[PDB]
């Protein structure tokens, strides 16, 4: 965490056209950009949302260049808002996922990315989660695809508490910067 977070959204592919430079949470792009077809993340990790005020689908954006919306696995070229992800300092990521609600049933523990929950612990769904340290992104499908959910340090007694309407979770990634 040396430089401050910075992200630029562009209206056209390959970082062309009208752009919006952003260095803090922005709840509404639409006075600035009609569409988003490419993005450059210079510092920090960000989450962008399909619609203003942080609603609709979420997409994690890490450092680097996204020359078209497929690079962040957008459904299309519509983004409305974005937030900078705040990474706590100290112990690296530590997460527990539970086969049933309220931290019940079988538990699976990780300190690294998991590309397939089913492969590693044979859970088909996730119904609760404890993020002991760090901050993580849940993915609906194995291998870091499908709907995304952001889980800061805390306790999630059932999937609605990380914003999901189904218990579909099959991979996850820690956000270390």
């Amino acid at each position: 965490s040396r430089a401050g977070p910075k992200v630029t959204f562009y209206e056209d592919k390959n970082f062309l056209g009208r752009r919006y430079e952003c260095d803090a949470d922005c709840p509404d792009f639409h006075t600035y950009l009609n569409r988003c077809n490419s993005i450059r993340v210079e510092g920090g990790t960000w989450v962008a949302y399909e619609r203003p005020n942080y609603s609709g689908n979420m997409y994690v954006l890490r450092r680097g260049e996204y020359p078209d919306y497929h690079h962040w696995m957008g459904l299309n070229d519509r983004l409305g808002s974005c937030k900078a992800v705040h990474i706590p300092s100290g112990a690296q990521g530590h997460i527990q996922v539970f086969e049933k609600g309220d931290f019940g049933g079988q538990m699976f523990e990780a300190t690294e990315d998991c590309p397939s929950i089913l492969e590693e612990c044979h859970f088909r769904e996730v119904h609760a989660c404890r993020v002991l340290e760090g901050i993580w992104v849940f993915y609906e499908h194995p291998n870091y695809r499908g709907r995304q959910y952001l889980l800061p340090k805390g306790e999630y007694r059932q999937p609605v508490e990380w914003g999901a309407v189904t218990p579909a979770v099959q991979s996850f990634r820690s956000i270390a910067e």
